[PDB]
């Protein structure tokens, strides 16, 4: 039995998480890697491929002869380039009017309600190397919030394409056991859980409303027998961080003790009419300084000056890059930039999701089917990709199969 | 019952959105991420998107067989050029005559009074990650500000376009679902209502006139036995700009108190004629400066000099990159900038709407049709995204299929 969270070194380590200690401008890249909606995209595009890959050739070869059927009789030998033409613009509006349909509905059961949260996981494997895996059986609310004919309302047009009445109902049930998988999983915060490490018989026991909570190491703390250290990105970083803290304080203090503009040795503010300012801080005890000797039996032979400036936003302006070379590195951010651009787009690279989202999307959480993703999959945009997926989908190489008639 | 919003530190934090305490060029930045109207193009698209969707293609090519119907009694061999520019020129005004009803009635339902507002919201959900949800069920404005006849009056003309005859009127009744939509919610203020926390069975409060109103969290603060630290991206700057603060007022406080250009120790102004002017401060008492000494038994051996001014511009100058990394990463803000551009363009980005708007539009209003747009779909003029959705809209697709006859 020996402490992890609670202890006051590391409560320090987890308050890095927030700003409360010291913070600079290298820190601000944390939260662009903590910022979730890349997890968003997982089970998005995810989604997108299993409503896309479960379609049949065959349906949508005499949805194209019904097409020809709607058309004969609304219009011989042009009616061959005519119907080319009809048929590429029967591709396009095929696009269109299942990609919009898409865009609803799988938005509408994206931005849910969910428990979990991919901000509330990053922070805690770069926090100590280990997270809660947590189990919450409450699952009542997908059934509730969203039950039938969410995917029935919109689709009633003119045109009966079975090819959306097939595609929309398993579209709809297969994210019925997606956000059942991911509300049925949990990751808390830290402030009020705790977690506890035996080094007798090696294990960890989570601990949250007074039970032993499943849970995954990746990064395995060093622990002597004086203290425990994580294998963390921010406590590789950890007392450096203290340091500059530290001289940040004191510069402060130097500052604030330096302040009379003489020395002596004994043996509403910020805006105000200037003239009257002068007198409120003249009289003011700010003024004099009259440093003292303890023993009044005790003379001084010599006094000295000398004011010392220690160089505080030196030590900030390093360590902003010390951060921004330990996010660049053990979190692989591949920074975007123009000629002499100054760090413009931070973004995901490939490896970085295989170590990030890899074992977030497969160890705590249990979505089996699920991928993960290309660099162009996460950089485009989220309707940008949608078109991507079909220019290498099923369907529209069944079309572009088609595209030769 | 721990209070989160009237504590003195989270409303020194609710003020710092506000410009009160301490304000440099980074957080110039963040009104313009606060710029509300970004919420306009979302249902701006969208209904445009529903006016476009439940078209018919049967309704528009009778339309053209009228239209020709309409010109043989104006207008042989040369007659297949002459149709097809004559069909060309059917489009071209197919596309004005959407294009000038559409910027009357909807730029006219647009800018109502919308007492939800985007500016309202944003502010929220980065001071604290929490936002307050208020439906107020006064919803009697829309019926007044407009009920018939300004989508008619326009094309009461010669040509009764049975197009614009069948899209205006469900796109006019279609407007009123969502105006009706977003104006029963409602987003407060903060300096007369309350958000609350129980930690005891941890749950969030909201209070506006003595009722426990809805809500929705986004980032669970830090609640520790001591104080409560909200996960939010001015938090994790705060005691940084509040250490700004107070180094800017320590070098005023010594800036004001060094004015005297002689130190002993014990033992209308702004313009005017300079003559008088040298006479109205030098008998002041504002020039002399005799520093004391407490005792008069207690003697002084030696005495010094040290004016000293901390680095308050440098101080200050670092902060407003600071803010300008932490508002470019935890919210996805791309500088659309020219060679060697001080950041003239800070447009949304892809992921930046999906984290920002995403939440706004599908979780805490509860606007269940709309959708997201583009990276172009924000970027370009909101009467240049009419006529490129045009480019990929579902008429004007059916005007292509006629493209070819």
């Amino acid at each position: 039995a020996i402490p992890v969270h609670p202890t006051p070194a590391s409560v320090r380590l987890f308050e890095i998480l927030q700003g409360k200690y010291a913070y600079v401008q290298g820190q601000t890249i944390y939260a662009n890697l903590r910022n979730p909606g890349v997890f968003s995209r997982q089970v998005f595009t995810h989604l997108f491929k299993r409503a896309i890959s479960h379609c049949t050739y065959d349906d949508v070869l005499h949805d194209w002869n019904k097409f020809e059927a709607c058309i004969q009789k609304r219009w011989d030998s042009c009616a061959s380039r005519f119907r080319e033409s009809t048929f590429e613009s029967w591709s396009t509006t095929m696009k269109l009017t299942v990609r919009d349909l898409l865009t609803t509905n799988i938005y509408r059961v994206l931005h849910s309600r969910s428990v979990l949260s991919y901000e509330r996981y990053v922070d805690w494997i770069c926090a100590t190397g280990m997270v809660p895996a947590v189990k919450k059986p409450i699952t009542q609310e997908l059934h509730s919030k969203i039950k039938s004919l969410r995917d029935r309302c919109v689709c009633r047009e003119l045109g009966h394409e079975r090819t959306i009445r097939s595609i929309g109902t398993e579209l709809y049930e297969a994210t019925k056991e997606i956000i059942e998988s991911l509300n049925s999983t949990f990751i808390p915060q830290f402030t009020e859980v705790t977690i506890e490490y035996l080094p007798r018989s090696d294990e960890y026991v989570a601990y949250y409303c007074g039970r032993r909570i499943r849970l995954h190491v990746l990064f395995p703390p060093a622990i002597f027998a004086g203290t425990v250290t994580f294998d963390s990105p921010v406590q590789r970083l950890y007392q450096n961080i203290f340091m500059c803290y530290r001289t940040l304080e004191h510069a402060k203090i130097c500052q604030l003790l330096n302040t009379a503009p003489l020395k002596a040795i004994v043996g509403d503010i910020l805006t105000g009419s200037t003239a009257s300012a002068i007198e409120k801080l003249f009289n003011s005890p700010s003024a004099s300084l009259g440093a003292r000797v303890s023993g009044h039996n005790e003379s001084i032979l010599n006094s000295f000056v000398s004011q010392y400036i220690p160089p505080s936003r030196e030590m900030t302006k390093d360590l902003t890059e010390l951060w921004e070379s330990e996010l660049f590195n053990t979190f692989k951010l591949t920074p975007v930039v123009d000629n002499q651009g100054q760090r413009l787009y931070v973004r995901y690279s490939s490896d970085t999701i295989s170590i990030l989202l890899g074992p977030f999307t497969y160890l705590v959480a249990e979505l089996s089917p699920v991928e993960l993703v290309t660099d162009v999959y996460a950089t485009l945009g989220i309707v940008e990709i949608i078109d991507e997926l079909y220019r290498s989908s099923r369907l529209a190489i069944y079309i572009e199969d088609l595209g030769r008639k």
